[PDB]
Protein backbone atom coordinates (compact mmCIF):
# COMPACT_ATOMS: atom_id res chain seq x y z
CA UNK A 1 0.00 0.00 0.00
CA UNK A 2 2.68 2.53 0.99
CA UNK A 3 3.90 1.45 -2.80
CA UNK A 4 1.10 2.58 -4.27
CA UNK A 5 0.55 5.88 -2.19
CA UNK A 6 4.35 6.57 -3.58
CA UNK A 7 3.39 6.04 -7.02
CA UNK A 8 -0.06 8.01 -6.45
CA UNK A 9 1.94 10.88 -4.37
CA UNK A 10 4.02 11.64 -7.37
CA UNK A 11 1.70 11.39 -10.18
CA UNK A 12 -0.39 13.49 -8.23
CA UNK A 13 2.74 16.02 -7.88
CA UNK A 14 3.41 15.40 -11.57
CA UNK A 15 -0.23 16.50 -12.62
CA UNK A 16 -1.20 18.98 -10.09
CA UNK A 17 1.48 20.73 -9.21
CA UNK A 18 4.48 20.05 -11.95
CA UNK A 19 2.62 20.22 -14.93
CA UNK A 20 0.33 24.10 -13.93
CA UNK A 21 3.66 25.33 -12.88
CA UNK A 22 5.26 24.83 -16.33
CA UNK A 23 2.55 25.77 -18.23
CA UNK A 24 2.17 29.03 -16.35
CA UNK A 25 5.56 29.98 -16.62
CA UNK A 26 5.52 29.45 -20.06
CA UNK A 27 2.09 31.87 -20.25
CA UNK A 28 3.80 34.07 -18.60
CA UNK A 29 6.48 34.44 -20.41
CA UNK A 30 4.60 34.81 -23.89
CA UNK A 31 2.73 37.60 -22.40
CA UNK A 32 6.21 38.98 -20.96
CA UNK A 33 7.23 38.76 -24.58
CA UNK A 34 4.06 40.17 -25.99
CA UNK A 35 4.02 43.23 -23.45
CA UNK A 36 8.01 44.07 -24.32
CA UNK A 37 6.67 44.05 -28.00
CA UNK A 38 3.86 46.10 -27.61
CA UNK A 39 6.62 48.66 -25.78
CA UNK A 40 8.35 49.41 -29.09
CA UNK A 41 4.95 49.17 -31.07
CA UNK A 42 4.13 52.42 -29.04
CA UNK A 43 6.89 54.10 -30.44
CA UNK A 44 5.79 54.52 -34.10
CA UNK A 45 2.22 55.95 -33.52
CA UNK A 46 1.80 59.47 -33.75
CA UNK A 47 -1.80 60.25 -32.31
CA UNK A 48 -1.60 61.08 -28.76
CA UNK A 49 -4.82 59.22 -27.78
CA UNK A 50 -3.97 55.87 -29.67
CA UNK A 51 -0.90 56.58 -27.58
CA UNK A 52 -2.28 56.83 -24.18
CA UNK A 53 -5.11 54.06 -25.09
CA UNK A 54 -1.58 51.30 -25.56
CA UNK A 55 0.10 52.93 -22.47
CA UNK A 56 -3.14 52.06 -20.17
CA UNK A 57 -3.65 48.60 -22.19
CA UNK A 58 0.28 48.00 -21.71
CA UNK A 59 -0.40 48.81 -18.54
CA UNK A 60 -2.89 46.24 -17.61
CA UNK A 61 -1.01 44.22 -18.99
CA UNK A 62 1.75 44.72 -16.84
CA UNK A 63 -0.42 44.30 -13.81
CA UNK A 64 -1.61 40.66 -14.94
CA UNK A 65 1.84 39.58 -15.32
CA UNK A 66 2.99 40.99 -11.89
CA UNK A 67 -0.21 39.41 -9.73
CA UNK A 68 0.85 36.04 -11.50
CA UNK A 69 4.38 36.41 -10.81
CA UNK A 70 3.21 37.55 -6.84
CA UNK A 71 1.31 34.71 -7.02
CA UNK A 72 3.69 32.00 -8.93
CA UNK A 73 6.26 33.39 -5.90
CA UNK A 74 3.86 31.91 -3.31
CA UNK A 75 4.15 28.44 -4.43
CA UNK A 76 7.78 27.82 -5.32
CA UNK A 77 9.94 25.40 -3.58
CA UNK A 78 13.10 25.86 -1.64
CA UNK A 79 16.34 25.63 -3.42
CA UNK A 80 16.95 26.66 -7.14
CA UNK A 81 13.39 27.34 -8.27
CA UNK A 82 13.02 29.83 -4.92
CA UNK A 83 16.64 31.75 -5.32
CA UNK A 84 15.94 31.81 -9.16
CA UNK A 85 12.20 33.06 -8.66
CA UNK A 86 13.57 35.45 -6.27
CA UNK A 87 16.08 36.87 -8.76
CA UNK A 88 13.32 36.95 -11.30
CA UNK A 89 11.45 39.34 -9.30
CA UNK A 90 14.29 41.92 -8.26
CA UNK A 91 14.82 41.96 -12.56
CA UNK A 92 10.97 42.28 -12.33
CA UNK A 93 11.17 44.73 -9.82
CA UNK A 94 13.68 46.64 -12.26
CA UNK A 95 12.15 46.30 -15.58
CA UNK A 96 8.99 47.89 -14.29
CA UNK A 97 10.57 50.70 -12.68
CA UNK A 98 12.33 51.12 -16.48
CA UNK A 99 8.45 50.66 -17.72
CA UNK A 100 7.68 53.45 -15.48
CA UNK A 101 10.25 55.63 -16.55
CA UNK A 102 9.27 55.18 -20.14
CA UNK A 103 5.70 55.59 -19.90
CA UNK A 104 6.07 58.76 -18.25
CA UNK A 105 8.80 60.06 -20.84
CA UNK A 106 6.79 59.06 -23.42
CA UNK A 107 3.37 60.47 -22.53
CA UNK A 108 5.14 63.95 -22.09
CA UNK A 109 8.03 63.89 -24.22
CA UNK A 110 7.25 61.64 -27.36
CA UNK A 111 8.59 58.34 -28.67
CA UNK A 112 11.93 60.06 -29.82
CA UNK A 113 13.16 61.07 -26.01
CA UNK A 114 11.43 57.39 -24.83
CA UNK A 115 12.61 55.08 -27.01
CA UNK A 116 16.56 55.65 -25.46
CA UNK A 117 15.13 54.59 -22.18
CA UNK A 118 14.16 51.26 -24.13
CA UNK A 119 17.56 50.88 -26.46
CA UNK A 120 19.93 51.65 -23.22
CA UNK A 121 18.27 49.70 -20.90
CA UNK A 122 18.98 46.09 -22.14
CA UNK A 123 21.00 45.11 -19.46
CA UNK A 124 18.37 45.52 -17.24
CA UNK A 125 15.60 43.29 -19.51
CA UNK A 126 17.84 40.70 -20.61
CA UNK A 127 18.52 39.56 -17.05
CA UNK A 128 14.53 39.44 -16.83
CA UNK A 129 14.46 37.61 -19.38
CA UNK A 130 17.66 35.16 -18.71
CA UNK A 131 15.38 34.47 -14.98
CA UNK A 132 12.49 33.32 -17.21
CA UNK A 133 14.69 31.18 -19.36
CA UNK A 134 16.13 29.89 -16.22
CA UNK A 135 13.24 28.97 -14.60
CA UNK A 136 11.48 27.41 -17.26
CA UNK A 137 14.38 24.97 -17.35
CA UNK A 138 14.00 24.08 -13.84
CA UNK A 139 10.81 23.07 -14.59
CA UNK A 140 11.33 21.36 -17.77
CA UNK A 141 14.13 19.26 -15.52
CA UNK A 142 11.31 18.51 -12.39
CA UNK A 143 9.09 17.60 -15.37
CA UNK A 144 11.50 14.91 -16.35
CA UNK A 145 12.79 14.08 -13.08
CA UNK A 146 9.01 13.73 -12.44
CA UNK A 147 8.20 11.16 -15.05
CA UNK A 148 11.16 9.19 -14.33
CA UNK A 149 10.20 8.83 -11.10
CA UNK A 150 6.62 8.03 -12.13
CA UNK A 151 8.23 5.57 -14.35
CA UNK A 152 10.49 3.77 -11.91
CA UNK A 153 7.95 3.38 -9.41
CA UNK A 154 5.64 1.54 -11.95
CA UNK A 155 8.33 -1.26 -11.62
CA UNK A 156 8.84 -1.52 -8.13
CA UNK A 157 4.92 -2.70 -8.18
CA UNK A 158 6.88 -5.62 -10.63
CA UNK A 159 4.51 -4.06 -13.13
N1 LIG B 1 6.46 25.59 -7.25
C1 LIG B 1 6.36 24.73 -8.46
C2 LIG B 1 7.07 23.40 -8.26
C3 LIG B 1 6.91 22.52 -9.48
C4 LIG B 1 7.88 21.35 -9.47
C5 LIG B 1 7.71 20.38 -8.29
N2 LIG B 1 6.33 19.90 -8.22
C6 LIG B 1 8.66 19.21 -8.45
O1 LIG B 1 8.24 18.05 -8.48
O2 LIG B 1 9.88 19.39 -8.55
Amino acid sequence: SSELDKIQSELLNYTDDTLPAMENVDAIKDKMSYWRRTQFAVLPMKDEAQIRQTIERNNRVQAEINDSLVAYGKTVWPGEEEQTFKRLMGNWNAYTAVTDQFNQTLLTQGADDAYPILANSLSTFEALESDFTLLIGILHQAMDSNKVQILSSVKTLNS
